[PDB]
């Protein structure tokens, strides 16, 4: 028993962060197979970042001005190319430690793990959301650019993002693997306004069914309702309107627990209205939502 | 900027999880040089775990009788000692995969990451705190057992924890890496009630710390007080009692921030006694306390 935000072991994407250098902009790059991964703005000079032409500033740059260190041990740099907002390094080395990956571009509202890294060397890692805004709420400091965020399907390791920029409100903002930001945000040194951070409701209905697994119980009432009434409630409280889909993802929870979800709706209903009258739910005093019923499920059933 | 509960990344310390069985009874196994650490509980069936006497249990046991398997290879078991509640199996092969390491007897308030592991598998990694009455709130399920907590220092890998067991209150308990147990708890199936909980008053001051400097400021206030007025309102609200060597490891933070410590104590008071009035800090609606005063300077300043 016990429920933790958990991110998964970080071991598959360490053996494959490298530094990447060009000119005097230093950031992490992600080394897989012969390619080394990284932000294209690591040609860009602070004043480049103002407005910058990136088809421009590449034709500047040759093999030789990318330096890709990995570790102490320096790859020899043989093609680069751009693809949407990432620069692809071809390098004359195949990375032994790369593991089975896949690259995907997931949904607003999954989770996965980051791997903070600062000059190619890994920090720390955590677990977080895809906001419904289609930011995340990480913790990048300067020089944490290129750390990806990833899940892990036993041995093979799917990519999903990758670090660019902090927006001016400390939210932060990235790509996937083939460069293409999550929600509208340029990487251009220009203030982007995030749009509504929603709460994410399907996870908050996942977290209240470990909750009740692992003995938090205090929440549940004698009270139903139905999709249309709990989303007119979820609309009042900017929670993402639940689905037909949202339910039946929930449906294995749901037959653990005997609480069908249309009754957890009606918990989290009285919860929005009363809210928790200074109680917790499994060590939180507020609704959290970066647990997909899918991790649920994962860390209630012990899945390596 | 951003605050996130980080765990170190945990690489080093997935090279080191093996599976140990011994008769019926499988764990985690800690592979580190020709040596596997395992819970000297692997000898017990469930029967046995009611009254143990693992000296008597043990020597019906053999170098043959524990099964030791990292991965897919099965390794070569030349000798078995008991140390308090650990077993040392020492084996033919030192692990190509060892760390730097140290073993640490960590303090009550001090904070480590936990590798969850299953059958010698890793399933996911977070960062606790050793409660101050030497518990650990985690998630654990069966097979869990002999998963291990540590810190890293660069390239050292310092254990700290191995687990054991979960008391009837769902809360954890595991001792150190030479089997001494962290708190009066024995490897026994029988109740055994934790102390207090009380909240380690210097993580959260080190935390409040973190808030000022990513912009979480609204708890400031006019006010200051004195360490003997401060902690009577810690006795109040079960929290420790602050000493001079905890304001001198919050330094650092005073010195970067501009807030002194006492001032800090008093914004901390405040909300002790008036609470949060429906806002939050760093995303938590309740004042955390899993950030040591050196987490806090490690993950605001980027070490890797
Ligand atoms: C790596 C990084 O932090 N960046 C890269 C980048 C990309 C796009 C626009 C601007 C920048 C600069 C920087 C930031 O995101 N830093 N803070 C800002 C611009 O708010
Ligand atoms: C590994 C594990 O979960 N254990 C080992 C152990 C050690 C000491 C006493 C009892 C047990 C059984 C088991 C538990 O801790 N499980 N739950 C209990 C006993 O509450």
């Amino acid at each position: 028993s016990g429920f933790r935000k958990m991110a998964f072991p970080s071991g598959k994407v360490e053996g494959c962060m490298v530094q990447v250098t060009c000119g005097t902009t230093t950031l992490n790059g992600l080394w897989l197979d012969d390619v080394v991964y990284c932000p294209r703005h690591v040609i860009c000079t602070s004043e480049d970042m103002l407005n910058p032409n990136y088809e421009d500033l590449l034709i500047r740059k040759s093999n030789h001005n990318f330096l890709v260190q990995a570790g102490n041990v320096q790859l020899r740099v043989i093609g680069h190319s751009m693809q949407n907002c990432v620069l692809k390094l071809k390098v004359d080395t195949a990375n032994p430690k790369t593991p089975k990956y896949k690259f995907v571009r997931i949904q607003p509202g999954q989770t996965f793990s980051v791997l903070a890294c600062y000059n190619g060397s890994p920090s720390g890692v955590y677990q977080c959301a895809m906001r419904p805004n289609f930011t995340i709420k990480g913790s990048f400091l300067n020089g944490s650019c290129g750390s990806v965020g990833f899940n892990i399907d036993y041995d093979c390791v799917s990519f999903c993002y990758m670090h660019h920029m902090e927006l001016p409100t400390g939210v932060h903002a990235g790509t996937d693997l083939e460069g293409n930001f999550y929600g509208p945000f340029v990487d251009r040194q220009t203030a982007q306004a995030a749009g509504t951070d929603t709460t994410i409701t399907v996870n908050v209905l996942a977290w209240l069914y470990a909750a009740v697994i692992n003995g938090d119980r205090w929440f549940l009432n004698r009270f139903t309702t139905t999709l249309n009434d709990f989303n007119l409630v979820a609309m009042k409280y900017n929670y993402e309107p639940l689905t037909q889909d949202h339910v039946d993802i929930l449906g294995p929870l749901s037959a653990q627990t005997g609480i069908a979800v249309l009754d957890m709706c009606a918990s989290l209903k009285e919860l929005l209205q009363n809210g928790m009258n200074g109680r917790t739910i499994l060590g939180s005093a507020l609704l959290e939502d970066e647990f997909t019923p899918f991790d649920v499920v994962r860390q209630c059933s012990g899945v390596t």
